[PDB]
């Protein structure tokens, strides 16, 4: 059997198996990167969102991001570019813009003109749109649907497919895992984008989940089999499917029972993706605990990612690479 999640990956006949990474001084995460059959796309965690990529209107902000894709292009890893159209972390002159339909749609244009130029053919998926629902299923506020209404996913979608026509073209968001509304609205989506004869290529499921009940989210990570029905659900719309942003969060401190537990859920979500043949690969937001988003947005949740706080393998390493490797 393979020996690190990559290679795993690859031997099963998935396409991948990567991380969200942010550059920093501490070599921890990059070291465990650099190998080859542990790793092979990378997902930056923040130098390719709006706000990273054109702060101000006109003046682009290259640096972080050509670092970011560097970081992957230098070992021939894959690339997944996240976000062009999102609500969170908007630059200040887009939020509060005073838009009309025309104008806000030619301010898309010339961003995700821009970006997705730049990188094209550095880039194997990008997140076009990201997180446009709300959690029963109906579009979340925001100036894009209070100005172009519906239509600026489609719209988006045009745009991208315009930019660069080699990648592929993701609706990514979370909580779609349990059947429900939320996942029933991004299938509205994808329909939405096939009706007007459009290209979608894939859904990305965030995969943020819990191992237990937290505050934030009461139901842990589903069944292997119900999970499995939803991402094929998914797929059965003509579009690949891939877990984007997977970690699984618990109430800290972590223990020994906690940890097995957490493994378990990697074992049963990492299976849904090895049952369905459109589901392409996984992606973890992160390498080790010690820089992972969720003890400083959610005190009290955490322990959410395969490596510890000192870069040692986790429970939840050995079952989600025994999981891929199975039969
Ligand atoms: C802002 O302007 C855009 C055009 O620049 C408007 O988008 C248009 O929206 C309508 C729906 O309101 C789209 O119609 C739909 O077409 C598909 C298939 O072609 C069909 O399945 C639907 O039943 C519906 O008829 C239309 O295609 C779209 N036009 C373009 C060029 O994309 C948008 O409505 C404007 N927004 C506001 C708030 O006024």
């Amino acid at each position: 059997a393979a020996s690190g999640l990559e290679a795993a990956m690859k031997a099963a006949g998935k396409q991948y198996f990567g991380t969200a990474l942010t550059v920093r001084n501490d070599q921890g995460e990059i070291d465990i990167i650099n190998n080859k059959n542990e790793i092979g796309s990378i997902t930056p965690e923040n130098a390719m969102k709006w706000e990273a990529i054109q702060p101000n209107r006109g003046q682009f902000n290259w640096g972080p991001a050509d670092q970011h894709a560097a970081a992957a292009t230098s070992r021939g890893y894959e690339l997944r570019c996240h976000t062009l159209v999102w609500h969170s972390q908007l630059p200040s002159w887009v939020a509060n813009g005073n838009w009309n339909n025309q104008t806000l749609q030619a301010v898309m244009r010339d961003h995700i003109n821009a970006v997705m130029g730049r990188y094209r053919g550095k880039c194997t998926h990008w997140d076009v749109v990201n997180e446009a629902l709300n959690e029963d299923g109906t579009y979340r506020d925001s100036v894009f649907l209070r100005v172009i209404g519906e239509a600026y996913i489609p719209i988006a979608f045009r745009m991208a497919l315009a930019a660069d026509p080699t990648t592929k073209l993701y609706y990514n968001d979370y909580n779609l895992e349990y059947g429900n509304a939320k996942t029933e609205g991004a299938k509205r989506i994808a329909r939405l984008v096939k009706s007007y004869g459009l290209r979608i290529d894939g859904i990305g499921l965030q995969a943020h989940m819990t191992s237990e009940s937290t505050p934030t989210q009461n139901t842990p990570t589903p069944s292997r089999a119900k999970l499995a029905s939803v991402l094929q659900g998914l797929a059965d719309l003509g579009v690949d499917v891939a877990y984007t942003e997977l970690d699984i969060r618990m109430n800290t401190p972590a223990t020994q029972q906690k940890l097995q537990t957490n493994a378990d859920a990697y074992a049963r979500i990492v299976g849904s993706c090895m049952d369905v043949k459109r589901c392409v690969g996984i992606t973890v937001w992160g390498i080790s605990d010690k820089y992972s988003w969720v003890p400083g947005t959610f005190p009290g949740e955490g322990s959410a990612l395969l490596w510890n706080d000192n870069f040692q393998k986790k429970p939840s390493y050995t079952s989600t690479l025994n999981t891929i490797n199975r039969r």
